């Protein structure tokens, strides 16, 4: 982890939730919700430099879903129950 101080860990939805709720209620830009995360250059599945910007932008558009924003700023895939 960072400095002598460490642990850090990986990044919550208590930190995402909480951020995504004021950009989806007009309170937050797309500049400022990118700027506040400090983004990770990639992860999760297909391309990977899936970056904040774009992530925010489809987001806030409704193009993207709310699990889907949540996991792609953390750096991974999300998730759904497979039923038949």
């Amino acid at each position: 982890g960072p400095g002598s101080y460490t642990g850090a860990g990986e990044p919550s939805q208590a930190d995402l939730d909480a951020l995504l709720s004021a950009v989806r209620d007009n309170r937050l830009s797309i500049e400022q919700a990118v700027t506040l995360l400090t983004p990770r250059r990639g992860g999760g599945s297909g391309g990977g430099s899936m970056d904040a910007k774009e992530i925010l932008t489809r987001f806030k558009d409704g193009g993207l879903d709310r699990a889907a924003a949540q996991a792609l700023l953390a750096g991974r895939t999300p998730a759904a129950a497979p039923r038949p």
